[PDB]
Parts: C-alpha cells; sequence; structure tokens
C-alpha cells in the first residue's frame, strides 16, 4: 500500500476568474485591491492527504490516508471515504475537536493565499507512520509540524521510499530541519515558488538538493514540470486542459499520479506524464476532488495526450 | 441627515501579518503562495455603508444607511443599529435571503483581496436615494452596480451634494458609466490604487477628473491623503497609529470624518485631518467598526495630533 500523510480538511475556495498578476500596481502605495464576486460558499472535501489519496484511488492504487480529523464535523468526510473505498485505517478522529478548514483565495495561475484553521491537524502527531503496516511507498505532505518531522524520521528509519512534500507547511521549518528532511527523503516534490523558498531556506542549490534525493520534482503550472536528478533532468509537458476553472489541488492530483507511476515501475518520463495528466483533469473542475474520471477515461486521455500507453 | 448608500455586509477578515510585496516572485509561474494560521471564524459588522455610517455616528452626526440586508441573517445587524442609534429608515430587509458576505485577505500595507458574495446586495437598487427626505449630503459607495449608478443619477437630479466612492465596485463600471458618474458627483473619494484605475478606465488624467468635481480626494494609506479643490491641494498628514492591527475599513472611517467635516463647514484642511484621524483610530482595532472612541477622545486626539480644536463654520455648513 501507499501511505499518504498530510492534512485532511474542508476547503472554502474562492477562485478569481482572472490573474492577480494583471491587477498588481507596484508603483502605487497600495499594490493590489481587488474585490471579485463569487457564488454561494461550497465547503469542499480537501486537505493534502485527502486530495492525493483521492487521485491515487481514481487510478486504482491502494491509498492509505494518515491524518487527523475532528469529531465535531468529521462525519461527512468519513462517509465519503467509505463511499470511495478509501481505507480509514489511519484516519484518526479526535473527540471534541474541529476538523481543519482552509479558506483559500486564489486565481487561475494557482496563486493560493490561504488562511488555515488547523483544528485537529495540530494533533496530527498522535498518528505514527512507524505504526503503519506493509507500506511500500509514502508521501509526507503539509500537516502539523511535529507530525511532518516524526513521519519523515519513522519512514526513513524503516527504509520506506517517500516523497517529502512540505508545500504549505514550509514556514514551519527552519534551515536545519528542512535540510535534515531532505537528507532523509527519497524524493522531494514542490512547485516552482516553493522550490525557490526551499533553496533559500536550506542554502542549497537545486543541484545540491538533487545530490541528496533520487528525484527533485518541481511543478510549473501550465508549463508542466521538471524532474531533476544528480545526473540529468526530464522535462514533463503539461496536458492542455479542457477548461481552466480552478487550479486548487492540481499539485495533489499530480502527486497521486506520480505515486501511482513510482509504485508501478513507470520510468520518470511516464510517471511524470501521468502526474501531469491528473493535474490537467483536476483543473477543469471547481474544487480539489470534483473531477471524477474513470480509470478507462484516464487511460484514453493519456493516449490522446501523449501518443502511447504506459507500462 | 446624511444619506450613506453602499453595501451592508458581514466581513470575515484574514490578516496576513506581513506585506504581500515581500512574497511576490514574478519570475516563477506562481507569483505568490501563502498559507498562514488564523483563529476561529468570526463575522464582523461591515459593508461600506455600515462602516461609513458607524464613523459618522461616532462623531455625533446623523447617518442614514441606505442598503439591503437578507432576512436569514440580518437580525444581529438590525439589533446593532438599534443599540448604536443608527436609523433603519432606509435599510431594507429581503425575505428568505442571506446578507452580503465578504471574505477579505489583508496585509499590513492595506492591500486587500476580497471574495464578495453579494446576497441581498444584488437587489440594492430597490431603494431609491432621490426619495429620501431632508438629506443634506450623501455618499454613494461600493454596492450592487445598478444601485450605485441609480443612486448617482437620483442624487444629482435631486440636487443633493454627494461623494462618489466607486471603490471596490470599479470592475463593474465601463468608461462611459464611470465618466458619467464623475460628471454628476460633487466630490470623488478614492484610494490611490483606485484613482489609477479610474484614470485608466475614464481616459482622464487626475487634472481632468478634478475639473469635473468640487474636490478629488485620494487616500495614500499611512502616507496620509490629498484633497484637490478649486484653489489648491491640501496635503493631509497621517496620524501616527497607536498600533496597526487591521487596515480593513480605514478608507470608510476616513469618509465618515470627511462627511462630518463637509456637513459642519470645516475647511478642507480640517475636514481632511479629521478623516485622517478616524483612519488612524480605526487601524488600531480588528474589524472595520470595533474602534469605539468617545467623542471627547476624538477631539483630544485631534488636538494632540494637529495642535488645534476641530471646528467648522455655520456659514460654510450644509442645510437641506
Ligand atoms: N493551466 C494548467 N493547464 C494544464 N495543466 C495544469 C495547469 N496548471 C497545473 N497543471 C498541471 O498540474 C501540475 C501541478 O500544478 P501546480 O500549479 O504547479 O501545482 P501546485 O498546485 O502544487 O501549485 C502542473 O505541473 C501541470 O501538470
Ligand atoms: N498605517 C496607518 N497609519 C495611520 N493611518 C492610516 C494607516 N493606514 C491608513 N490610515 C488612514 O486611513 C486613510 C485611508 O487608508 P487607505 O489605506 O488609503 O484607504 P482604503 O481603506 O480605502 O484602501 C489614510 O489616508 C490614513 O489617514
Ligand atoms: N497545512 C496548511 O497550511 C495548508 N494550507 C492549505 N492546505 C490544503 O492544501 C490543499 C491544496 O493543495 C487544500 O485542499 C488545503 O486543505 C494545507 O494543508
Ligand atoms: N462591493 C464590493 O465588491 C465590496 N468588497 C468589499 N466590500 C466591503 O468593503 C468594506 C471595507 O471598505 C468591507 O467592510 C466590505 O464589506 C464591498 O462592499
Ligand atoms: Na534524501
Ligand atoms: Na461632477
Amino acid at each position: 500500500a501507499t501511505l499518504i500523510c498530510g492534512s485532511i480538511a474542508y476547503d472554502n475556495i474562492m477562485t478569481f476568474e482572472g490573474r492577480f498578476r494583471e491587477h498588481i500596481l507596484p508603483d502605487q502605495v497600495h499594490l493590489i485591491n481587488l474585490s471579485f464576486l463569487v457564488p454561494t460558499m461550497r465547503r469542499e472535501f480537501g486537505g493534502c492527504a485527502g486530495n492525493i489519496a483521492y487521485a491515487l484511488n481514481l487510478l486504482g492504487g491502494d491509498a492509505r490516508m494518515m491524518g487527523t480529523l475532528g469529531a465535531v464535523d468529521a462525519q461527512p468526510y468519513l462517509d465519503r471515504m467509505d463511499a470511495l473505498g478509501l481505507s480509514r485505517e489511519y484516519v484518526r478522529v479526535l473527540p471534541d475537536t474541529y476538523s481543519a478548514q482552509a479558506m483559500i483565495t486564489t486565481d487561475l495561475d494557482n496563486n493560493q493565499i490561504t488562511a488555515f484553521h488547523p483544528g485537529a491537524m495540530m494533533q496530527s502527531h498522535v498518528n505514527h507512520a512507524g505504526e503503519a503496516k506493509d507500506i511500500k511507498l509514502a508521501i509526507v505532505g503539509p500537516d502539523g509540524f511535529q507530525g511532518m518531522v516524526q513521519h519523515t524520521e519513522e519512514l526513513a528509519q524503516a527504509g520506506v521510499p517517500f516523497i517529502f512534500d512540505p508545500g504549505q507547511g514550509l514556514p514551519l521549518f527552519d534551515g536545519a530541519t528542512l535540510r535534515r528532511s531532505i537528507e532523509l527523503a527519497t524524493y522531494i516534490a514542490v512547485n516552482d515558488y516553493e522550490a525557490k523558498l526551499v533553496c533559500d531556506k536550506t542554502g542549497w542549490s537545486e543541484d545540491e538538493i538533487a545530490s541528496r534525493v533520487q528525484a527533485l520534482i518541481i511543478t510549473r503550472g501550465e508549463h508542466g514540470a521538471t524532474i531533476r536528478h544528480r545526473d540529468g533532468t526530464e522535462q514533463i509537458p503539461a496536458v492542455r486542459a479542457e477548461r481552466v476553472i480552478d487550479p486548487t489541488g492540481c499539485g495533489d492530483a499530480f502527486r497521486g499520479g506520480l505515486l501511482y507511476g513510482i509504485e508501478h515501475g513507470f520510468d520518470w518520463a511516464t510517471a511524470g506524464r501521468l502526474a501531469s495528466l491528473m493535474g490537467a483533469l483536476k483543473i477543469a473542475h471547481q474544487g480539489p476532488q470534483t473531477y471524477a474520471p474513470t480509470r478507462a477515461e484516464i487511460d484514453a486521455r493519456f493516449e490522446t495526450a501523449f501518443g502511447y500507453r504506459p507500462k
């Protein structure tokens, strides 16, 4: 199975149908004022572990989410996991606690400015990755700080290959803790903005990071992604989206495709392309888990986009 | 009585403790990513009409809010208006509807990115400003677009002097409706970002806008403001804030002080300084309306900041 460690959250996403870049005026005192009209609030199922597991499950992989929810309002998510066939083995529900909630203000370029209400996520460390069983691959995504570090240490001690995915949790790390996490990790995945923040906080160049992992995966929105190794790089093209509606969750859809490819022994070019396709499927729908292709549809779309079938 | 036309809303304010300028990376495909901790969601009383009226009410003015609320969740705001002595005369409540809700992300530089769910605000044009009685002064601020345009037409035709504050409503305007609104307006009040957008959309220079109103007022955050009128330009200083907690609503607090000064025949220098003071008292507290200086405290702080007592002139004051 693949262990997916990270936040499990309800999202309130406000997507500007536009680009904040077109609205910044650095020569004025105020850089940006923008008010945009949105529809009625829809609470979405989200969280990085929710999102990555949803994607891996769409592909037919065996996704085991490890994260904490709050008993006050966990039930709709637990019912959804059961409906989707997502194991709740490592989903811990904490009495008298609220689930994490994200208020995400964003645009069509995935410039997410998020106000996060952590709730139960603050106690995510009560789950220990070292207590999970029969795990062949893992990811450690944004979560409570203690939990992220503890998951990294326990997976490394067991020798389980894992992607370190610090994402929104990057502020929680200092240089020394970030360096150690990258030394421990088998792979690191970040978007291009976060990759710059990781280089600044560690002091390492991208080449130096690539000397300390099997792969440094940097996603670049509409421009695709790069997969960097100590001895070469794969450029992964984007798939043209059917429509660009909401990029929130694109990286997590991408990580679920990547995880499936690594588990199934795809080469990096092919694992990266599957990941890219999942990101393009996601962006065509509002909310991180609204896209719902069947496995047959994903296979067809991969052939259409890339001119071959994986293996 | 001063008619305050604009949104009436509940605000959810998410304060980034920093400056967006320090986190923009234009060379990346993602310009900015932030994720910051916030406490439990708490709705604050907001909307431009609520904020401006609250400021005018703190000064002892007679503020008449004109706007729409939704019955499902209007009651806390109605009860608050009653507690404060704000007339509900022109506050219309729509059945089976939610009130406007703003989800506002701020930084410390007073940058705002707001997702706005209009709710009852979509029907703001059901109130007609030209029908309000014995109004001596008005402001038209951000609101449902049809309401904003309608209020401007009606106030101009009734001959009521009014400030035009397109504010966050600017995206809804085109050049033609924006130029028309400015032609009709007695004064325009904007922050500098908005002032740039007005010049861009109208095709007018600040000079050209200034020629079509009695005063063009441009606020510049902690740098203060300018008031351009017939005879000159007032450079209005900021008042040093006791602390900076939340800039949301600083321009509205400023507009309340400006409206009080215009009503009472303050000179522009003095009306501007009162407005500037209200902006500073507001930023020291979370929410657009939680600052609650007594009227004596306002006068004492004006004296400390500026060295004189803020007074007006009956001859220059407004009558209905
Ligand atoms: N506009 C887009 N068109 C097509 N695919 C996209 C687009 N935006 C993102 N994707 C796919 O999703 C991946 C992850 O998106 P990105 O925005 O980099 O991630 P994150 O969500 O972590 O910021 C991209 O590498 C790309 O494959
Ligand atoms: N940091 C500050 N310190 C002191 N006064 C401030 C500060 N920020 C704003 N103000 C006062 O509030 C007024 C309006 O703020 P501004 O940010 O221009 O408006 P808006 O809220 O409309 O964007 C300023 O002209 C100033 O008088
Ligand atoms: N941990 C954090 O600070 C954080 N901020 C946003 N998120 C989640 O990030 C996902 C988007 O990639 C959303 O579903 C959110 O719930 C987070 O986990
Ligand atoms: N009309 C709009 O698009 C809009 N956007 C924000 N606001 C209000 O603007 C006030 C701050 O000036 C807040 O209290 C918000 O309710 C608005 O009225
Ligand atoms: Na490593
Ligand atoms: Na005019």
